[PDB]
């Protein structure tokens, strides 16, 4: 909801909505990636991938991408307010959004210790995709994953931080720009209410700074659209009118 006077009932309903719907749309619960931690790729199994050419490791990459995405926007589809928004204002949020909220939801799956993270079953360091020839862009991808594995989220503190990236009234192209910024708003007062409440209000000035984040995920659609371009994967879409936006 976008109303005034949002009571002290809807902000922590707001809050055990928002981390209920970012625990029911993650691909793995945080415990299975943590006890998979000590499941690591062998020297073998690294060589064999990078042995891969280019457009088989462009393609695993690209499968497990859309999939992040497409459970992007379930969460996104479950926070109060969007579905009642435009289709036009639902397309924009999530055309600049939904990468932004899968690179957030990559810290979970990122290991600090050793610098690997999973894929495809095991944990691997960044010489696994080396096929790809995209090093500075995925140690990019790493190093802020490394920055964002810092602050050691709750579950309820990035299922918060993840839906203000998506519920953004500055993004261009929104016809009901009040509208969002009634319900960011209200998801402000939220996060800044239970950051206050369970004594974490030290990771707010730790938060990746202004533009960062949208700078990275520009980087990053930018490098798929151009492999999309050259060799493009074949998706069922699941959002046609989204989908259409990002792939015409
Ligand atoms: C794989 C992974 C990377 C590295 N990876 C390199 C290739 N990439 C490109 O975009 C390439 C660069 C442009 C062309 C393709 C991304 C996929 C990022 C970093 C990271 F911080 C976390 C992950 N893994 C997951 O997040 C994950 C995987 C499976 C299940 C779950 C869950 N639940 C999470
Ligand atoms: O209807 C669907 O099922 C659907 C699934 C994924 C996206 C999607 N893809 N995407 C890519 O960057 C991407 C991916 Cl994940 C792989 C290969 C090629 C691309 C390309 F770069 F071409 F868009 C996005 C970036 C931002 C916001 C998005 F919504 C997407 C989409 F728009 C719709």
């Amino acid at each position: 909801p976008e109303a005034p006077y949002a009571s002290l009932t809807e902000i922590e309903h707001l809050v055990q909505s928002v981390s209920k719907s970012y625990r029911e749309t993650c691909q793995l619960r945080l415990e299975d990636l943590l006890r998979q931690r000590s499941n690591i790729f062998s020297r073998e199994e690294v060589t064999g991938y990078q042995r891969k050419s280019m457009w088989e490791m462009w393609e695993r990459c690209a499968h497990h991408l859309t999939e992040a995405i497409q459970y992007v926007v379930e969460f996104a589809k479950r926070l109060s307010g969007f579905m009642e928004l435009s289709q036009n204002d639902q397309i924009v949020l999530l055309k600049a959004g939904a990468m932004e909220v899968v690179l957030v939801r990559m810290c979970r799956a990122y290991n600090a210790d050793n610098r690997t993270v999973f894929f495809e079953g095991k944990y691997g360091g960044m010489e696994l995709f080396r096929a790809l020839g995209c090093s500075e862009l995925i140690s990019s991808i790493f190093d802020f994953s490394h920055s964002l594995s810092a602050l050691h989220f709750s579950e309820d503190e990035i299922a918060l931080y993840t839906a203000l990236v998506l519920i953004n009234a500055h993004r261009p192209g929104l016809q009901e720009k009040r509208k969002v910024e009634q319900l960011q708003y209200n998801l402000e007062l939220a996060f800044h209410h239970h950051l206050c409440k369970t004594h974490r209000q030290s990771i707010l000035a730790k938060l990746p700074p202004k533009g960062k984040l949208r700078s990275l995920c520009s980087q990053h659609v930018e490098r798929l659209q151009i492999f999309q371009h050259l060799h493009p994967i074949v998706v069922q879409a699941a959002f046609p009118p989204l989908y259409k936006e990002l792939f015409s």
